[PDB]
């Protein structure tokens, strides 16, 4: 173990069929294996992993309902600090300040509940400081609802979601862009904001569907991509814009599936100045049978100012870690991504100015699940 080590990788490895995870440190990302042996810290179940100031986030899924902080140590090592519970998942999860998290639970269904949960939860404690419920009507008028994203912007609470069957995960409403707005201290509904220039906004657990920039702006991303969870798609992909502190969609369209080819993005990070690494799906027909799938992808990057796709030729076609958020490190003006080739797994740093890439370290893993930096 490497004191002082600023990278934080959460290798998934899978053994006898299940997945554990180990959260590990690197001090360097092009040279040397990142491994787990001897290293890192174990964690069962399954954990997806969220940054914010200095902590991370294990939090639960498929059962487990806790969320576990990971912050540094006094002696430069990685510590498990702090845990919250809730009792069903967290649908949706942020910061609105440099101290709170917000963070939205939705219902497994309409029979399991008509109340969802808006978690404010402290930062340093690790720790639930507020809770309010809200009813879930204008999530479900026209399917219960599958969040893809939230966030805070001027006190209100932003949530993109798609209505989806949760028995049969069948998406029929797919031409039309859906995002509610919450006031946030009492999280009442104020408005459903729908547009009918694309479709839904995000992807199935994706957590892609908004992301606020430095002019406190937010931009979405509908893509209605199959290979990422939907049943069909009717309209093209592209971002939309919500000003700052509005209610109400800004004449910006970007049409991506257009300019790009017809590909669909599957994954997004904004990474500043309007460019944003993505990773895109390659399937140009998106059929049933490439559902659930996210295969063939390919890495680039989206100016949104200049509404430009431009792919990274260094970095090969892959294969995505699906419905999941996206790891990918904004560090030094470079955009870091582990990328599992044919060869095995290597993380990639990639210029977004030149849009190239650099083979990094290989990673002994199956996949990774959060990709962090600490000071
Ligand atoms: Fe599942």
């Amino acid at each position: 173990e490497t004191p002082f080590a600023p990278y934080v990788l959460s290798l998934g490895i899978n053994s006898n069929g299940t997945t554990t995870y180990y959260v590990v440190t690197a001090p360097e990302l092009m040279s040397g294996t990142i491994n787990a042996v001897a290293k890192g810290i174990e964690q069962n179940g399954y954990r997806d992993y969220e940054q914010a100031g200095q902590t991370v986030f294990s939090i639960g899924g498929l059962g487990l309902t806790s969320a576990t902080g990971i912050v540094r140590d006094a002696n430069g090592y990685l510590t498990e600090r702090g845990d919250f519970v809730f009792n069903s998942s967290l649908n949706a999860f942020t910061q609105m300040d440099g101290q709170n998290m917000i963070g939205l639970e939705l219902p497994a269904n309409k029979e399991s509940g008509d109340q969802m949960t808006l978690y404010t939860v402290n930062i340093s404690d690790v720790s639930i400081t507020s809770q309010v419920k809200a009813p879930v009507f204008p999530l479900n008028q026209l399917e219960w609802p599958s969040i893809t994203g939230m966030c805070y912007s001027e006190g209100n609470v932003y949530v993109t979601y798609f209505p989806m069957n949760p028995s049969t995960f069948e998406t029929l409403y797919t031409d039309t862009t859906f995002v509610a707005v919450y006031s946030y201290p009492d999280m009442q509904f104020k408005t459903l904001m729908k547009d009918t220039r694309t479709g839904p906004a995000g992807s199935w657990n994706a957590f892609n569907g908004i992301f606020k920039v430095e002019s406190g702006d937010m931009y979405i991303m509908s893509n209605s991509a199959i290979a990422n969870g939907f049943s069909q798609s009717t309209k093209n992909a592209a971002f939309l814009r919500i000003p700052k502190g509005e209610t109400h969609f800004d004449d910006y369209y970007f049409d991506f599936e257009t300019v790009s080819g017809g590909l669909k993005p599957a994954h997004i990070k904004y990474i500043g100045n309007g460019l944003v690494f993505a990773e895109v799906s390659t399937i140009s027909p998106q059929t049933s049978a490439d559902r659930w799938g996210d295969k063939s992808l390919k890495c680039c990057i989206i100016d949104l100012n200049n509404k430009t796709v431009r792919d990274i030729k260094e970095i090969p076609v892959h294969n995505g870690d699906g419905g999941r958020r996206f790891a990918a490190l904004v560090d030094g003006g470079y955009v870091y991504r582990p990328v599992t080739a044919s060869e095995g797994t290597y993380i990639y740093q990639v210029d977004p100015q030149a849009a190239t890439a650099v083979r990094g370290a290989k990673v002994s893993t199956t996949f990774v699940g959060g990709f962090f930096r600490l000071d």
